[PDB]
């Protein structure tokens, strides 16, 4: 009995599963998950010190690898000065304006403690600054678990898709299908005039990763001008990811506010929310919308130093061109093994689908992969020493610590993968 | 032109009114804020390196003084890992185990970002367990801003309190009066077969410092149980600070679900809910309830908060909390009396609350509000003036550390002195 085993299992008796987070208890892949002790790099050491390549990265906040020596400094070097105080900090001022430079549509922004606070407040905002209720969301996108977004559509807009939810909480929340914009511009011409905000992934990752297809974020833009509707962009997994502006810098798509995840944090808990000046200044306390959360200076210093590393020149190019190698290679041989394979991509968002379609657009081929071939894919591949999301329904990641010694290892234990389904 | 002038003039034009936390805009002191750059032990350091004695503590987390050696030490050993070197760990199981132990109420416990996020998941696990949709909150209380909580009681359960709400978010949330509990028997006698839950701070926090009356929650306990109704304690301040085991120990009532954070992660943002088994196994991946917040443990609010709670489970830890915040009120009460300045004060444990009231005792939010705020807000500018950070707001509670003896009781005294003399 393995180190993880024995903390799995003792890890039921005062927590849920053995988890905090319900992912990680390997539902969505089967057998009992691995406990970790240590990261580096490109990589995350087991309790039974087993290493692997790292395709997770904490989901998102670790893309200069784990334990960056600079970052690791900024966060020792705070530390001398305290975990937090109850007060405002010159660090809060330095990255409000370093985000704000960075992603030209956020004139103001606020810090909070996640990524479903900001979501939260984003909506808030919206539904304050329109006078409408009502809100537009895609089927197969997560912005956090809020009460009126644990919904799906109605046959009332929306009814809740979980117990514990009142079925007034889903009454204002529309879902539609994702990259469909005719389907959009279908529901704002019937009940526009409710609708105060549409939400949405540019690029879905909560459904494993979706690109949008040509013409739905620009068509989004254009539904959302015509009809006075604030434009959301979820970038909790894309900001500073798909490209250094974010999804919206590389589509070229302005939305009204945008949501940022742990990334600005350089890895520890925090979430931002923000947006154009005129919605921004009706948020507390100049302002009579009330905020959902309530900046920390490690998760301050360890952003501000992520942030400027990840600026330098080139930076998201690289991690492009070693994402597009390892979904070459993957292909080239899911290909030789004759086992049906796709890829999706979006700078260092990835995704692996067991498909026979050309191409992932919809949530209906997402559903429709073979996700049972993923899971055995998922456990030869951590015997091979590569960590993938626990999940066919989760977007991987890489990070610039990722070189050709790592390449090599995930390739040959795909190779090995592949020759055994 | 100060450093934090100039800072907060800065922080205006990206930043919203120039600060991330509303309340820390000082709109209910007047003014400009401070802006900190360091803190040791009782004391914070502000931009322009003036020291005050310090009764906010960050609003809770830092019972043991700031930037205690131990729990730095601890930081810095984990920072040797990553900063989230991934999936489940054995930090939160240790953590886990370590609080369901200090708090026996807590059968199984889940870890999540915030309090706001805590409050989410608990109230969605009571309307989950219970198949109601209706809750009970109290006129005073913050559990987080979340919009079935931003409401007000209808003249439908609730209306919205502010913009951006729905009408339909706030039509089941009823708003009673703290400290009531004839009120909430009542209202349970003709709606109680509707209510998941009752959700309290056992001492109101946020309305400044209200204890609660003889037999108030003793009564909430008696009340779910004859309704069937979930009883759920937001610990948020008070837990690990009114007593180690929380304001349930302090005053021996069980709930069925709590709310933790501030305490438990030494300083670091998290939240924590637990509770019952039968109520906690419901929640995701084995229950069909959804959590709000999810974040597995990170491992730095882990390090710090096990370090923490250990080191505040040292013997008679809450006790000389509790004297040192005796002495200062009882000093405060004769300073104010010496002046003929009307004023009271409320305590528990290591909360305290400063009034300038005429009324005997403060019991009801209505007693909160009839106080004299605009005093409170001159004070609070003169306390600065002596060297002391007293909470911004006449509507928040203050908060003692380990670290405060003599020379900060000296420092807040000789403070409150002058501050009463200029005062009228």
């Amino acid at each position: 009995m393995s180190r993880s085993e024995t903390l799995f299992n003792n890890a039921q008796k005062h927590i849920p599963g053995g988890v905090n987070s319900p992912v990680r208890a390997f539902k969505s892949v089967g057998g009992t998950p691995l406990f970790f002790k240590h990261a580096e790099g490109a990589y995350v050491l087991d309790e039974d010190d087993k290493r692997y390549v790292d395709y997770v990265g904490s989901w998102g906040p670790m893309i200069l690898g784990h334990s960056h020596p600079d970052v690791l400094d900024a966060v020792r070097r705070q530390l001398d000065h305290g975990l937090s105080y109850g007060a405002p900090t010159a660090l809060e001022v330095e990255m409000a304006d370093l985000v704000c430079s960075m992603v030209p549509s956020m004139e103001m922004v606020r810090m909070v403690s996640s990524g479903t606070e900001a979501t939260m407040s984003a909506i808030r905002l919206a539904r304050g600054y329109t006078g409408r209720d009502s809100i537009i969301k895609f089927e197969g996108c997560y912005h956090g678990h809020s009460d009126s977004l644990l919904v799906k559509a109605g046959s009332t807009f929306g009814v809740p898709n979980s117990p514990g939810v009142p079925a007034a909480f889903a009454k204002h929340t529309l879902t539609l299908p994702f990259n469909d914009i005719e389907a959009v511009r279908k529901t704002l011409g019937e009940v526009g005039k409710e609708v105060a905000c549409i939400i949405v992934e540019p690029v879905a990752g909560n459904m494993n990763c979706v690109p949008p297809a040509p013409g739905f974020l620009e068509g989004l833009r254009e539904a959302c001008d015509e009809h006075g509707v604030v434009l959301i962009f979820d970038e909790v997994m894309t900001g500073f990811r798909v490209a250094l502006g974010g999804a919206q810098a590389y589509y070229g798509v302005t939305p009204d506010l945008s949501t940022f995840g742990k990334i600005i944090g350089g890895g520890m808990p925090v979430g931002a929310f923000g947006g154009k000046r005129e919605i921004m200044q009706q948020i507390s306390p100049l302002g009579p919308v009330y905020q959902a959360g309530t900046g920390n200076p490690l998760a301050m210093a360890a952003g501000l130093t992520t942030l400027r590393l990840i600026s330098r020149p080139g930076f998201h190019d690289e991690l492009t061109a070693y994402t597009t190698r390892m979904l070459d290679g993957l292909q080239q041989r899911a290909d030789a093994a004759g086992i049906p394979f796709v890829t999706t991509q979006a700078g260092g968002m990835f995704g692996l689908y067991f498909s026979g379609a050309d191409a992932i657009v919809t949530f209906e081929d997402v559903m429709a992969s073979d996700v049972e071939r993923f899971k055995r894919f998922f456990h030869l591949m951590l015997d091979g020493g590569v960590y993938l999301a626990p999940s066919a329904f989760e977007a991987g990641f890489t990070s610039i610590a990722h070189g050709d010694k790592e390449l090599e290892i995930t390739l040959n234990a795909a190779e090995k993968a592949f020759a055994a389904l």
